[PDB]
């Protein structure tokens, strides 16, 4: 019933509807992450800088999810 890790976002603190990733390696929501980077303005978790426009669709990771939501809501 458990939410794999691998797609969790470290915001929404659930599953990721489109995994963006940033140069650093690191994995959010891409909605997620917009509008938390609004409240703090432009800072992360770790209130390190972090902009939208430096980060990229994880493709893969995408694809992973859409994967993942067809066994799940099949139960
Ligand atoms: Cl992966």
């Amino acid at each position: 019933t458990e939410i794999p890790d691998i797609f969790l976002c470290p915001i929404s603190k659930t599953l990721i509807k489109t995994p963006v990733i940033t140069a650093q390696g690191k994995v959010y929501d891409q909605e997620a992450l917009s509008n938390f980077l609004i409240a703090t303005g432009n800072k992360d978790e770790t209130g390190k800088k972090l902009s939208m426009d430096d980060v990229v669709v994880f493709d893969e990771l995408y694809q992973q999810i859409k994967v993942y939501n067809f066994y799940r809501k099949r139960e």
